[PDB]
């Protein structure tokens, strides 16, 4: 049965994964994380611990991924609310590191699959991590009736 | 001419408040926050801001349509209508505390909400619930603020 799914790409800020699983938790949405973390994993800092799934590489996650992924970058031409994500699909929410953003390499071989938040550049080039995490699996709940809101059990 | 607005009662947390204004840099929104915040201005740790001594005084100078976005509301954020040339006001209340309990029963019917499954979590951060809000009214405005950076100046 197809949901929403966020997968971080060598996620290098706590602050941004813990608000991210905050967000995973609310929406049903199922968390994927790409090796290495540029934190440590500190127990008492720290209580839900949600659906995740981590990957040695992306590659490791791309062989186990099915359904759609959409890649979110700066300079995708199509907008993350024109994509339609009312289907019965899977859909695969990737990101990359908040210093880094994700391997050329790979975004030229999905660059079909890219999808921007516009913004204007003029003072900032980006929005904070978690933010458009948060929007971004927001726009899909958007299209899909909030149903991923009800089917925590299923 | 329409502009959108991010109003904060009484912000309480730093790093909140901080990515909330990069936010609105991103999407030439205007910031309002109704003091006092929670915490010190500190320069060395480090965009159209409007500060007000209460939530009364930004009301006597709030001129369009207003939106208090809240846990409670019976209405959908992404359901109302921001496609129109009106100034759009977008009020959260504090991390801890929300809006003032008289103040949200005397606008309720101005109260949205960002639907939550609320099993494990209530709530989602709040510069988080900002940039979604603001990128909703942005949305259904076809994103022209982004566009108009010279003309509010």
């Amino acid at each position: 049965l197809g949901r929403n799914h966020v997968v971080l790409f060598q996620p290098q800020i706590p602050a941004n994964t813990g608000n991210i699983a905050r967000t995973c938790a609310a929406t049903n949405t199922s968390l994927h994380i790409i090796r290495p973390m540029g934190f440590p994993i500190d127990d008492k800092k720290m209580y839900w611990d949600l659906d995740v799934h981590f990957y040695d590489s992306l590659n490791d996650f791309m062989n186990i991924c099915s359904g759609k992924l959409h890649l979110i970058t700066k300079f995708a031409n199509k907008t993350y609310s024109d994509e339609n994500y009312d289907d019965s699909e899977h859909h695969y929410f990737l990101f990359g590191r908040e210093d880094k953003g994700l391997p050329e390499e790979f975004m030229r071989q999905h660059s079909e699959k890219a999808l921007r938040i516009p913004v204007n550049d003029q003072h900032v080039r980006s929005l904070n991590l978690s933010n458009t995490v948060c929007m971004i699996v927001y726009e899909a709940l958007r299209q899909q009736d909030f149903i991923g809101l009800e089917l925590s059990h299923t």
